[PDB]
């Protein structure tokens, strides 16, 4: 159960200015690949992995041979640690030797859209909401979202541009809960949408910038408890168009403010005793909460599937080739993959992807180096994940 958030504003505004601001933004990186091994012929599913952007506003569209690829489908935006976006596009398909697909995102951080073409080739527990409110002047009232997560898996979802925004369960196991916890949910959600409705226009204002732009405030609010059930630390951290705003010190009575605007709500929070309510809540409640959704989630939140691995071979230019250490299927996402030589790990010359979404609940990975030709041999892959009973070795085999 998420905190009832308490305005970060003082509620007028003003601040005479305007065109005076305005932060900077992230642009998307992009992985393009299928979720299956990619057979001619096979029916398979095509993936677009958008990461790393901010403002969270993007254009995705996949492309056939050129062509707009009507049938896309996109799953639900979220956000990670650092504050930036993230979503998965895919779209059903069945590969050909010469088809070719691309994905081409369009995002304010570039001048132009960026096509990224398919290169198809050979023990504690946590309870954390995730919060975005993004006001769209001209496009409609702001869209408020509140995305709870136990141990990085989301389990309820509130969006307000549903058609009537109502707390949704995203795990099975959450469907144990009530109409009371939905309601009391659904509720408090909306009245956390009037504050951040309220706080957006009051930090226009702190800002001194043009009443037409878009603008965000984030949220990590939740605790992380260890095995003994004891808290091991409490979020309770903001940010307003992508960076730091403020947030609770790891003292739970204290804060830390990103800038002078974010003063104002800190003298503001210290007089009214924001960080008291805080501690309490992530103290009290909040591992109250994550108890009981551990314990109703049970059999399903602890799983592990270890990744199935295997090598590829690939040719370079001259007398040189590329062995690439594929690691597939596997859940949770925390993985580690090395390539070694003699023993020696490789780390610095290395090549590897970011850990990415097959689509199906599980991930993919892998990591490559270039070695002499006919010395593939003597090079190992290693695969380390938390599911394996021992880390994997891996060859190349021809």
């Amino acid at each position: 159960s998420i905190i009832n958030f308490e305005k970060l504003g003082g509620g007028a505004s003003g601040g005479g200015g305007s065109g005076g601001g305005g932060s900077i933004q992230k642009t998307p990186q992009i992985q393009v690949y299928s979720r299956h091994p990619p057979e001619n012929g096979k029916p398979n599913i095509l993936n677009c992995y958008v990461t790393q952007f901010h403002p969270p506003h993007i254009e995705i569209q996949m492309l056939k041979n050129g062509k707009k690829i009507p049938k896309v489908e996109m799953s639900d935006m979220s956000f990670s640690k650092d504050w930036s976006f993230y979503i998965l596009a895919h779209t059903e398909f069945t590969p050909t030797e010469t088809d070719t697909y691309a994905c081409r995102v369009k995002h304010a951080s570039m001048a132009e859209p960026k096509t990224v073409y398919w290169d198809r080739d050979m023990g504690p527990h946590s309870l954390r909401y995730f919060v975005t409110a993004v006001s769209r002047p001209g496009l409609g009232e702001p869209r408020y979202m509140e995305v709870g997560y136990v141990d990085d898996t989301e389990f309820v979802r509130f969006d307000s541009d549903a058609e009537n925004p109502r707390y949704e369960p995203r795990a099975r196991w959450m469907e144990q809960e009530g109409p009371e916890y939905w309601e009391r949910e659904t509720q408090k959600a909306k009245g956390n949408e009037q504050s951040f409705r309220v706080d957006l226009r009051t930090l226009l204002g702190y800002y001194n910038q043009s009443k037409g732009g878009s603008h965000t405030i984030q949220v990590i609010s939740g605790c992380e408890v260890g095995s003994d059930g004891r808290l091991l630390r409490g979020y309770q951290q903001y940010a307003y168009d992508g960076c730091d705003y403020i947030a609770l010190n790891e003292d739970l009575k204290t804060w830390t403010a990103a800038d002078m605007a974010a003063l104002i709500t800190k003298h503001k929070w210290e007089q009214a005793g924001e960080a008291e309510r805080l501690r309490a809540y992530l103290e009290g409640t909040c591992v109250e909460w994550l108890r009981r959704y551990l314990k109703n989630g049970n059999a399903t939140l602890l799983r592990t599937d270890s990744p199935k691995a295997h090598v590829t071979h690939h040719s370079r230019p001259e007398d040189k080739v590329t062995l690439r250490c594929w690691a597939l299927g596997f859940y949770p996402a925390d993985i580690t993959l090395t390539w070694q030589l003699n023993g020696e790990e490789l780390i610095q010359d290395m090549e590897l992807v970011e850990t990415r979404p097959a689509g199906d609940g599980t991930f993919q990975k892998w990591a490559s180096v270039v070695v002499p030709l006919g010395k593939e041999q003597y090079y190992t892959c290693h695969v380390y994940h938390q599911g394996l009973p021992e880390p994997l070795t891996l060859r190349w085999e021809p």
